C-alpha cells in the first residue's frame, strides 16, 4: 500500500504445523490510546496492506526468537493477508517495561486455543465458538528499545460490543452461561487431562485473551498456574446441558 504509514514485521503462528510464519505489513497507528491498564495500553490502528518478508531478510540470529528450525519458509497459506487486508481497522496492544519469548508465547497460546475452538465446533454444539486471531509485530521504523531489541507489540482484530468474562484463570465462574464452561471442560478431557483452556472471555462467543493451564506448569506464559489452576477450575465446575450433549464424563 502506497500511503504514509509505519512499516512492521508481522509474525503469525500455525498450530497445525507447529511453526511460525514470517511476514511484512504497513500500518497507521493513532497517537493516543483508547484503553489503559497497569500492564498494557491499547491503540486503534488501520492496515495499509500485508506483504511477504523477502525485503527484510531474517538472517542468522543467535539470541532471538524464534529459531530458524521453528520458522516456516513457505508463507502462502495464512490468515493475515485476508484478515489484515488493506483498509482494515484493528487493535494494537503495548506491554510496559516483558520479554521477547513470552510475547510470542501469548500468540502461540492464542492460536492453540483458536484451534481447540474449532475442535469444539466440530462436535456441532448449540452455540459455536471462535477465538480471535492474534499476531506479534516488530515495529522496525521505530528506534529500538533501551536494550538492542526492536520494539515489540501484539495485535488483534477489533472486538466490538459488550465485553464479558465468563470464567477466570484461577477457577472463578462469572456468568450463568453454560457454553464457555463446557468448552473449558471439553479441552481438559479431550486433551487427556494434559491442558485446559480457561479465562474464557470476550463479546458473546467471540473470544480473546485466554489462558492455558498444564499439569507440569511449563509453557504458555506466567499466567499458567499449573495443577493448582486446573484444580481450581475443577472444584468449582458444574456440568451442564452442553457438557452432556458432548459426551463429557462428569468426573474430572
Ligand atoms: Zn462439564
Amino acid at each position: 500500500s502506497s500511503e504514509t504509514g509505519e512499516m512492521g514485521i508481522l509474525w503469525e503462528f500455525d498450530p497445525i504445523i507447529n511453526k511460525w510464519i514470517r511476514l511484512s505489513m504497513k500500518l497507521k497507528v493513532e497517537r493516543k490510546p483508547f484503553a489503559e491498564g497497569a500492564l498494557r495500553e491499547a491503540y486503534h490502528t488501520v492496515s495499509l496492506g500485508v506483504g511477504t518478508d523477502e525485503n527484510y531478510p531474517l538472517g542468522t540470529t543467535t539470541k532471538l526468537f524464534p529459531p530458524i528450525e521453528m520458522i516456516s519458509p513457505i508463507s502462502k497459506n495464512n490468515e493475515a493477508m485476508t484478515q489484515l487486508k488493506n483498509g482494515t481497522k484493528f487493535v494494537l496492544k503495548l506491554y510496559k517495561k516483558a520479554s521477547r519469548e513470552l510475547y510470542f508465547e501469548d500468540v502461540k497460546m492464542q492460536m492453540v486455543c483458536r484451534d481447540w475452538g474449532n475442535k469444539f465446533n466440530q462436535k456441532k454444539p448449540p452455540k459455536k465458538i471462535e477465538f480471535l486471531m492474534s499476531w506479534v509485530v516488530e515495529l522496525i521504523d521505530r528506534s529500538p528499545s533501551s536494550n538492542g531489541q526492536p520494539i515489540l507489540c501484539s495485535i488483534e482484530p477489533l472486538l466490538v460490543g459488550e465485553f464479558k468474562k465468563n470464567n477466570s484463570n484461577y477457577g472463578a465462574v462469572l456468568t450463568n452461561r453454560s457454553t464457555p464452561q463446557a468448552f473449558s471442560h471439553f479441552t481438559y478431557e479431550l486433551s487427556n487431562k494434559q491442558m485446559i483452556v480457561v479465562d474464557i472471555q470476550g463479546v458473546d462467543d467471540l473470544y480473546t485473551d485466554p489462558q492455558i493451564h498444564t499439569p507440569d506448569g511449563k509453557g504458555f506464559g506466567l499466567g499458567n498456574l499449573g495443577k493448582a489452576g486446573i484444580n481450581k477450575f475443577i472444584t468449582t465446575h458444574k456440568c451442564n446441558a452442553v457438557c452432556a450433549l458432548l459426551d463429557l464424563d462428569v468426573k474430572l
